[PDB]
C-alpha cells in the first residue's frame, strides 16, 4: 500500500505544516502537525478541558464505531519549546492520504499548554520519530508508520515541505518526478530515538564550504534550523547590522536586508537554502527589526535540521531494519 497527503503551512511564515488526518468512523478528519522529531500522535479531543479549546477540529470518540478506549493507558509529552499535553487513549482507524491503519494508538488530550490553545490551525500532531519515544504508560504504543510499515510498499515515508506554499507526505514510495538530480543517502543513529544523522560541513552564501562534521536531527515540527553557536555566528555576520538579542531571544536583522543563502552537506552532496527561508518577519508588528530562520542550538543540547532546512529538499525518511535519510535538491 501507499498513502499521499498534502501538507499545508499554517501561516505566511511556515510556521508549521497541517495535513489532513482521518480518524474513526465516519471519519473525523483533524489537521496534524507531522513531527519526525516526536512519537505520539494525540489530538485535541470532546475530552479537552473547554477552556482549553479556541477554535481546533476536535475528535470525539463517542462518535466513532471503531474506537476503544485502551484502558488504564495515560500518555504526557513535553516538547523542547516548552509545550506539553496529557490525556488518556483510545484505538481506532486512522488514514492518511489513502492509507490506512486499524488500531492505531490515538491520544486524546485532557489537558493542552497555552502554545496549542492559542494555535487554531493545530488540531494536534502525529509524531514520525522511533516508536521507542512514545509516551503511553504502562504499554508504549507504535507510531503510525510503525504499524503502516510492513503492508507499505517500501518501508519509508518522504517529506517534500513547500516555502510559502503546500507541499507532500508520502508513505510507501518515493516519487523520482519530485526532485532533481540524485538522492544521496546518509547514516541514522536511531540511540535517542530521533531521525539522527550528520552533516558533512556548511557555507555561508557563496563562500567556501567547510568540512565539520555536525550531528543533529531531522525535525518536520520544529520550524528553525537550530546549530552550533560557531556555525550560526559565522552566518550572521554576512548580514549588516545583524545581532543576537537576549531579549528577542535569538539572532535579529534589519528587515532591510538581502539574506545570503546557506548550503549544508549530506555526504559529498550539498543542499542550498536560499536567503529568503531565512527570513522569519518582524519581530512585532510594524517591527524594522526582522527573526532569523538560523539560531543557536546552544542550550538546546542537541543541533535541529527543522523546517528551514528540510524545505530545501526532498527528505527520504528510510525505515527499514537499519534506518537511513536520504536528501535531494528540488
Amino acid at each position: 500500500s501507499t498513502g499521499s497527503a498534502t501538507t499545508t503551512p499554517i501561516d505566511s511564515l511556515d510556521d508549521a505544516y497541517i495535513t489532513p488526518v482521518q480518524i474513526g468512523t465516519p471519519a473525523q478528519t483533524l489537521n496534524l502537525d507531522f513531527d519526525t522529531g516526536s512519537s505520539d500522535l494525540w489530538v485535541f479531543s470532546s475530552e479537552t478541558t473547554a477552556s482549553e479549546v479556541d477554535g481546533q477540529t476536535i475528535y470525539t470518540p463517542s462518535k466513532s464505531t471503531t474506537a476503544k478506549l485502551l484502558s488504564g493507558a495515560t500518555w504526557s509529552i513535553s516538547y523542547g519549546d516548552g509545550s506539553s499535553s496529557s490525556g488518556d487513549v483510545y484505538t481506532d482507524t486512522v488514514s492518511v492520504g489513502g492509507l490506512t491503519v486499524t488500531g492505531q494508538a490515538v491520544e486524546s488530550a485532557k489537558k493542552v499548554s497555552s502554545s496549542f490553545t492559542e494555535d487554531s490551525t493545530i488540531d494536534g500532531l502525529l509524531g514520525l520519530a522511533f516508536s521507542t519515544l512514545n509516551t503511553v504508560s504502562p504499554t508504549q504504543q507504535k507510531t503510525f508508520f510503525d504499524n503502516a510499515k510492513a503492508s507499505l510498499d517500501s518501508p519509508v515515508f518522504t517529506a517534500d515541505l513547500g516555502y510559502h506554499a503546500p507541499g507532500t507526505y508520502n508513505f510507501g514510495f518515493i516519487d523520482t518526478t519530485a526532485y532533481t538530480g540524485s538522492i544521496t543517502y546518509t547514516a541514522v543513529s536511531t540511540k535517542q530515538g530521533f531521525w539522527e544523522w550528520t552533516s558533512t560541513g556548511y557555507a555561508v552564501g557563496s563562500g567556501t564550504f567547510k568540512s565539520t562534521s555536525i550531528d543533529g536531527i531531522a525535525d518536520t515540527g520544529t520550524t528553525l534550523l537550530y546549530l552550533p553557536a560557531t556555525v550560526v555566528s559565522a552566518y550572521w555576520a554576512q548580514v549588516s547590522g545583524a545581532k543576537s538579542s537576549s531579549s528577542v531571544g535569538g539572532y535579529v536583522f534589519p528587515c532591510s536586508a538581502t539574506l545570503p543563502s546557506f548550503t549544508f552537506g549530506v555526504g559529498s552532496a550539498r543542499i542550498v537554502i536560499p536567503g529568503d527561508y531565512i527570513d522569519f518577519g518582524p519581530i512585532s508588528t510594524g517591527s524594522s527589526s526582522c527573526f532569523g530562520g538560523i539560531q543557536s542550538s546552544a542550550g538546546i543540547g542537541i543541533n535541529i535540521f527543522g523546517d528551514v532546512a528540510l524545505k530545501a529538499a526532498f527528505v527520504v525518511f528510510n525505515g527499514a531494519t537499519t534506518p537511513t535519510l536520504g536528501f535531494a535538491s528540488k
